[PDB]
């Protein structure tokens, strides 16, 4: 009794508007959106740099081809540290958002993201017992609130857990585990929702030598996992070089330098994108689990001029088409990350500012793999 229960207004199980199973929902999404830097945000939906999340957004990524958005959100710095009660004002507004992007006709993904570390740096045997204590009363929080919402709601329980090896993996499986059965307690529509699990560290390598299995669950078919791609960091994100390897400023057959051959990959070509998607094709998807591949993105660099800039905005595009088509392939769902950034080191394709498109070429690209 750490934490008092939030699960107060269970509801009788209720089938209606939830009628697919995971793999039935996933032949639905083709391409996906983060809202990033936004609900999650330290500070704030605002402290970030991105306006608060309006209709007008919602409806320009709807008619931009989108078929989902990844939603993260920050909890714990909403929610009172005595009893892990979370600001009603936050949970209606969370509601507000995921009822304008159903309204339009957007698949949505809630997590709890990073939210400053609770759960996703305490990964541990010291910290398991308050972290499912309080992944409990969250979840249970959240489930109920938007308990009433159709399939086009899921549940992510984590974001990018910090698990390196199989004692923190073990860990992480109670975790999951406790997300899974917060919800189902709550009832309604909750009892079938169909909820996406997360890997070690959301990385694909990690999440094949270390993952075991999916936590039970009281409904039948409707568990997807999740990874995350942003490989390899020297182009999707690495801003400075090291003593162990430097940026690399192009991707992509076609698109390499024979003036700045340095800025070239040394890794992370073609070849090894498709070998890791075949990974998370053998073990979940052909065993009847589809995957979310809930980010990746290929950072802007702004910052380089002239015939540098244009090669590397040709291989950025490139890398998003082909990570894309890819990942539809193999029955990954690709969702883009978006930082709502438009300047340099940045990912957003829009500019929140104006809802208007602020990066075309990395939107067909992500249409066109589409
Ligand atoms: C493995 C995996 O999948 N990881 C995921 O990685 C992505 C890519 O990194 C993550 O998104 C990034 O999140 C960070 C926040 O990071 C926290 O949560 C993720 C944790 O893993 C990490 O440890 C945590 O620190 C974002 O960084 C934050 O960005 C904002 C906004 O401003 C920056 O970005 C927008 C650009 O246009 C802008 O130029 C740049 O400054 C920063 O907020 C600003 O801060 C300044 C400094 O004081 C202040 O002036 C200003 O008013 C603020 O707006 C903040 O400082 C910085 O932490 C990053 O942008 C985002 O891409 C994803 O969350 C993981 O899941
Ligand atoms: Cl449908």
């Amino acid at each position: 009794g750490l934490y008092p229960s939030y699960n107060t207004s269970p509801a009788a199980p209720d089938s209606t508007g939830m009628q697919s199973t995971a793999v039935q929902l996933a032949g639905k999404i083709r391409l996906g959106w983060n809202i990033g830097n936004t609900m999650e945000a330290i500070g704030g939906e605002t402290a970030w740099g991105n306006p608060m999340v309006s209709n007008e957004l919602l409806k320009l990524v709807k008619d931009s081809g989108f078929d989902a958005v990844r939603i993260p959100v920050a909890w714990d710095q909403y929610a009172n540290q005595e009893s892990a009660e979370i600001s009603a004002a936050w949970l209606n507004r969370v509601k507000q958002v995921v009822q304008m992007a159903i309204d339009n006709e957007l698949y949505v993904l809630i997590n709890i993201h990073w939210d400053g570390g609770w759960l996703e740096n305490n990964i541990t045997p010291a910290k398991k017992d308050e972290n499912n204590a309080k992944q409990k009363a969250f979840w249970e929080q959240i489930a109920t609130h938007l308990r009433d919402f159709d399939e086009h709601l899921l549940f992510a329980g984590t974001n990018e857990p910090n698990a390196e090896n199989a004692e923190q993996m073990d860990v992480l499986n109670s975790y999951l585990q406790t997300f899974v059965d917060a919800v189902r307690s709550t009832g309604g529509k909750n009892a079938y929702r169909v909820l996406v699990l997360q890997g070690p560290v959301t990385d694909i390598e990690k999440t094949n030598e270390l993952w075991t299995h999916m936590p039970a669950d009281t409904a039948t078919d409707r568990l997807m996992a999740e990874v995350h791609f942003y490989t390899p960091y020297n182009f999707a994100l690495m801003r400075q070089d090291e003593s162990w390897g430097k940026q690399f400023y192009y991707w992509g057959e076609g698109f390499l330098s024979t003036t700045d051959t340095e800025r070239n990959p040394t890794w992370g070509e073609e070849a090894t994108i498709d070998q890791l998607f075949d990974l998370m094709k053998t073990k979940f998807v052909d065993q009847g689990i589809p995957v979310v591949l809930g980010e990746f993105s290929a950072m802007r660099r702004t910052n380089l001029t002239g015939d540098a800039l244009t090669l590397h905005l040709a291989g950025r595009a490139y890398y998003h088409k082909y990570v894309t088509q890819q990942a539809l392939a193999r029955g990954l769902l690709p969702f883009y990350w978006d930082n709502g950034g438009n300047d340099n080191f940045s990912s957003g394709i829009f500019n929140r500012q104006q809802n208007t498109v602020f990066d075309q070429q990395v939107l067909d690209a992500l249409l066109e793999g589409a």
